[PDB]
């Protein structure tokens, strides 16, 4: 007997790590778990095709932001039973619990697997040579921009590249998500969507959201981000940070784990950046401090022929032992709140900064139409980045683009 599991590349050897994670389960149940690894870029298509076609695995990893969308298609097995065996609502951060179902659904359709949230990695050697105190740079928007200005005027050169660093790297080219943009929207007092007595609408074109978006996009128009970096997706920006090409960038806690892994095994431990690595939270904006809080859950397709055995695997993957071990293998945080207390997370100095930054963590609402909203937002945000690359992003042009994005988003939400 066999379970099929789909997962995304959460660890450097995603298939091998997952297999090693489920080995005790395989031994004890006398079952094989076959895993297929999907790139995040193809995962949405593969999972929605399994949903519509009725062909796919027993279990899939689902980004937290996708749970609502796939759940609304009516294809997921209820897992209230698994969540009750794992300790129920009390055992989860309420922000994590809200990702176990479509907003306002009767039944849970996803088991929390891991959490991740966003902060700034920074080069400790570069900030020092620029005369930047990270406690000032990462306090406030004004401290953030003043730090980038000292980084731009720095005479520091990476000891391996023999070249200057860019103050900030952020991806322009593949905006697959709003995750990079959301903290800036939120810190201005904005939102991506807003509910008015029931109905959801875009707030991307609200004065507050436009203020946050303009603040962030204009850092790049001011010369703090190289034009190069707007050519690049997330994976290429990570590589540029690892190769010593920039002083600061936003990512999740997986980069700490990759930094202690040799290059031979998919890490960057021998690079200067890994040996001079700091983490600081997103700076507070004029209306508050927020960061993107997400992660992945696991779900069971209602066409599975092995629902009992698959629920046993969900309970195992959701539980204390597998929660600590998978978070170690990935550099993610446990989804299970109790597991955060494991000394191996609490005593990691860079990871403790992610753990404290979770006080300000913020999630998207769990909407049926979420896939559509994110897809439409990034399409329009992509065009704003195109204006940045040409030095032509004005507040008027940004507003014009988010007015169009909001019409597209509202039309999709009315369905
Ligand atoms: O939007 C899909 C989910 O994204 C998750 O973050 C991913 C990101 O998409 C990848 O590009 C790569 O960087 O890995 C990240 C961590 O898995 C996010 O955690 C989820 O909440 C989203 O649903
Ligand atoms: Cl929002």
């Amino acid at each position: 007997k066999t379970l099929e599991v789909w997962i995304m590349p959460n660890s450097p050897q995603p298939a091998e790590d997952f297999k090693a994670l489920v080995a005790p389960f395989e031994k004890a149940h006398g079952v094989e778990v076959k895993v297929t690894v999907l790139d995040w870029g193809v995962a949405w298509t593969k999972i929605t095709t399994a949903a519509t076609s009725g062909v796919g695995p027993d279990l899939t990893q689902l980004g937290t932001t996708w749970v609502g969308a796939i759940s609304a298609m009516g294809v997921l097995e209820p897992v209230d039973d698994v969540l009750e065996a794992l300790g129920g609502e009390k055992a989860y951060l309420p922000a994590v619990w809200r990702t176990t179902r479509l907003e306002g659904a009767r039944q849970a359709t996803a088991v929390p697997w891991f959490s991740e949230l966003r902060a700034f990695y920074y080069r400790t050697d570069a900030l020092k040579a620029a005369g930047v105190n990270p406690a000032e740079m990462f306090a406030s928007w004004q401290g953030f921009e003043a730090g980038l200005a000292r980084l731009k005027a720095s005479s520091f050169r990476d000891p391996e590249t023999k070249a200057p660093l860019a103050p900030l790297c952020t991806p322009g080219r593949t905006p697959r998500t709003l995750h990079n943009a959301a903290p800036w929207i939120w810190g201005a007092g904005g939102e991506i969507v807003r509910q008015a007595g029931g109905r959801w609408q875009s707030a991307l074109n609200s004065p507050e959201s436009l203020e946050g978006l303009y603040f962030f996009l204009s850092l790049a128009q001011k010369g703090y981000v190289p034009a190069e970096s707007l050519e690049k997706n997330t994976a290429q920006i990570e590589a540029d940070f690892q190769a010593g090409k920039c002083a600061v960038f936003a990512s999740g806690p997986w980069m700490i784990q990759r930094a202690q892994v040799p290059e031979a095994k998919g890490g960057f431990a021998e690079r200067t950046a890994a040996k001079n690595l700091g983490v600081a939270p997103y700076p507070a904006g004029p209306k508050g401090r927020y960061t993107f809080f997400g992660g992945s859950n696991l779900a069971l397709f209602n066409f599975s022929k092995n629902k009992p055995l698959a629920k046993e695997l969900l309970k195992y993957l959701g539980g204390p032992e597998a929660q600590v071990r998978y978070a170690q293998m990935t550099g993610m945080l446990p989804a299970l709140r109790s597991a955060w207390s494991d000394p191996s997370f609490q005593q990691n100095p860079l990871l403790r900064t992610f753990i404290q930054a979770a006080q300000f963590g913020r999630t998207y609402p769990s909407l049926a139409g979420w896939g559509g909203v994110e897809n439409l937002a990034v399409q329009h945000l992509g065009m704003a980045w195109d204006l940045v690359a040409q030095g032509r992003l004005t507040r008027e042009a940004l507003k014009d683009l988010m007015d169009k994005a909001s019409a597209a988003i509202n039309q999709a939400l009315r369905h």
